[PDB]
């Protein structure tokens, strides 16, 4: 079951897998939730994204060190909005290597982010090329196209049957698609395929703004994103 610690609230997914979820009041929409990652990778954690903010963030790095108690090795961003990095500078604070797409860390200072200490690049067909992701374990990072923004980018765990689509997928019953302000409505769809096509053998999806699914998540989404076009 869901784990309330202080603001934000942990759910254990698999046997080394948690999801982390923080609010922000946004004026106008309520209390926005945001989830991410944290993983255990034998004797170490990685994260994929912060929380809103630097203060939540911190929060995820205390409850790592009472529930998981190992140091945490990395955190991978997955774009230059404020619910996926506004707690970089935790991060940083707390020595942890920060990765991001090169193009979210470009965007970031006009965002109002600040940047990941290393830049993810990409090959041609998506897949990070590995010299920039080095020592990522178990998490296969892939760039889907632009959909959700131009930066985004999605992560798999090996070894479980869980892939991360951050804010580009939404769950099978969602009426939208959420935050389209930095969208690529033209090429969304294809890009939420893409990412359903790369990690095919992923039965939980887990993303920012709906609790985990099937990937009845990825096929809905991607016939929202239909409607854009
Ligand atoms: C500060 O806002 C954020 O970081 C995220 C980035 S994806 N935006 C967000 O969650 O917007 C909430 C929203 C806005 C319009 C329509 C649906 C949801
Ligand atoms: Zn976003
Ligand atoms: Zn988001």
């Amino acid at each position: 079951g869901d784990q309330r610690f202080g603001d934000l609230v942990f759910r254990q997914l698999a046997p080394n897998v948690w999801q982390h979820t923080s609010y922000l009041d946004m004026p106008g929409f309520g209390a926005v939730a945001s989830n991410g990652l944290i993983v255990r990778d034998g004797g170490r954690v990685l994260v994929v994204d912060t929380a809103w903010t630097d203060d939540q963030t911190a929060q995820i790095l205390n409850w790592i060190k009472q529930e998981i108690n190992l140091p945490v090795a990395l955190a991978v961003v997955t774009h230059a909005h404020q619910d996926k990095m506004g707690g970089m500078d935790a991060l940083h604070a707390a020595g942890i290597a920060t990765y991001a797409n090169a193009l979210s860390n470009q965007l970031a200072p006009q965002e109002g982010m600040v940047a990941a200490q290393h830049s993810l690049t990409f090959a041609a067909n998506g897949w990070v090329e590995p010299a920039t992701a080095p020592n990522f374990g178990p998490l296969k990072v892939f760039y889907p196209g632009p959909g959700h923004t131009s930066d985004n980018i999605t992560v798999g765990i090996d070894g479980t049957d869980i892939a991360f689509g951050g804010c580009l997928i939404k769950d099978s019953k969602a009426k939208s698609l959420g935050n389209l302000g930095d969208a690529d409505t033209e090429h969304y769809a294809a890009s939420a395929r893409a990412f359903g096509a790369a990690f095919p053998k992923a039965s939980m999806i887990v993303m920012s703004h709906s609790a985990p699914d099937s990937r009845a998540a990825i096929t809905h989404t991607a016939r929202m994103a239909d409607k854009l076009r």
